[PDB]
């Protein structure tokens, strides 16, 4: 039997992995699962049968303290990261966290088979501060083109991964580069669906229009996304498929869509009048939602929602980051050619994840 450690078990993928790994039909079942995070385990994470371990993996002491007893790890799913003001900062911060974790597990887990690291499409686009400002490789992005000549903590994290896995013979790795993730996690630092749901709710409550806070390319251009269950299935796939070992793979839903169409979906789900991209207006939810914490607190009190503060449930800057540029497509051909044929209907994905938020009473 095989034992997973999910590093970031309350994140938008960590939660998906917390729910899928213990399932019976999950490959290499039955799975023992350890799940790490910092905050006290929230209610929406309890419905999974995970061994919850509070640990701040930036602290080498706490990481040695919390993870060293875990003698029986077989697979590691790194589903976390730390944000800073400069990418160079992100590099050292995210290297240290990843290194803390690996430096403990590998010498302590004689059954450790695989280490599965999640980065993202920003590997091809450059960091936030530089997105849309640098010559990238022409999309669709394929996994084994050269890295950009700009610092990127995905690269730092990768080169680190490579070294560590050599300490244990037969230890093997995989890298997964999702696009924007449609998922569920009121704690995630990048939760597009979650943030968009709060917006619509606020709009419904105020009776205003669901205006579009994005650029024409996001409205009318092709976009794609990465369903969080699929991303979880993708982690599991490389962790167990020996012909996927030691490879980076994109993971996206297998289709495209336009926000002009999904916007109507978003509106209908919350009973709001759907707005439409207006020229030269460049709305920002970061600007448009300033000071709305009393309105949220009213929406919550009224509609019976769980006690959430929008700071947690709405990451405005990230919705802006997403909608304020055009969406470069990636390719799933390497994944498919290696056997990962999983996919998701993105429109159904969107509704599915809007509805999980409703179901957990995060939004109305
Ligand atoms: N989210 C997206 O849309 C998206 C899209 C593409 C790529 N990615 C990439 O995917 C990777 C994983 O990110 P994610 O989006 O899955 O993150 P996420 O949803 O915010 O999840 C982070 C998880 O790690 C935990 N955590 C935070 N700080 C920790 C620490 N010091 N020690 C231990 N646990 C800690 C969080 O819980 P606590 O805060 O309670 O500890 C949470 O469980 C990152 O490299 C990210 O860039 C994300
Ligand atoms: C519509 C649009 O522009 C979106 C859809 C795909 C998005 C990108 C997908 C990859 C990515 C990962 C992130 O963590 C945020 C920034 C970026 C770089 C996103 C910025 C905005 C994009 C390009």
């Amino acid at each position: 039997s095989s034992v997973a450690l999910i590093v970031g078990v309350t994140g938008i993928v960590g939660n998906s992995l917390a729910e899928i790994l213990p399932l019976a039909d999950t490959p290499s079942g039955p799975w023992k699962v350890y799940g790490v995070a910092r905050r006290p385990r929230p209610a929406w994470n309890e419905d999974n049968p995970i061994n919850y371990i509070r640990c701040d993996i930036s602290d080498p002491k706490d990481t040695q303290e919390k993870l060293s007893p875990l003698t029986d790890i077989t697979h590691v799913f790194y589903v976390t990261w730390a944000n800073r003001s400069t990418e160079v900062e992100r590099c050292e911060a995210n290297g240290k966290m990843l290194k803390n974790v690996l430096d403990v597990v590998i010498p302590n887990c004689p059954d450790l088979k695989h280490i599965s690291l999640q980065t993202g499409r920003k590997h091809y686009m450059g960091p936030f501060e530089l997105i849309g400002k640098i010559e990238t490789h022409d999309p669709p992005f394929t996994e084994d083109l050269p890295r950009l000549k700009f610092d990127n903590f995905y690269y730092t994290q990768e080169d680190l991964l490579f070294e560590e896995v050599e300490k244990k013979e037969g230890l093997t790795w995989s890298v997964h580069r999702p696009g924007n993730i449609f998922g569920f996690s009121p704690y995630s630092m990048m939760n597009l669906v979650g943030t968009l749901c709060v917006y619509a709710a606020i709009c419904k409550h105020e009776g205003k229009v669901l205006r579009f806070p994005g650029c024409k390319a996001a409205w009318d251009g092709y976009s794609d996304c990465s369903d969080a269950d699929l991303i979880a299935e993708h982690h599991i796939w490389a962790a167990v498929d020996p012909y996927a070992k030691n490879e980076a793979f994109n993971v996206s839903n297998g289709d495209v869509f336009k926000w002009k169409h999904f916007w109507k979906v978003l509106a209908e789900q919350f009973g709001v009048e759907c707005g439409e991209y207006e020229e030269g207006e460049n709305l920002k939810l970061q600007d448009l939602m300033k000071g709305k914490e009393p309105v949220w607190e009213e929406i919550v009190r009224e509609n019976g929602l769980a006690s959430t503060n929008l700071e947690d449930v709405a990451v405005w800057w990230f919705s802006d980051a997403v909608l304020d540029i055009p969406c470069p497509l990636d390719s799933m051909n390497k994944s498919k050619e290696h056997g990962f044929l999983g996919f998701r209907n993105s429109k159904n994905s969107f509704i599915s994840w809007i509805d999980k938020a409703k179901a957990y009473k995060i939004v109305p």
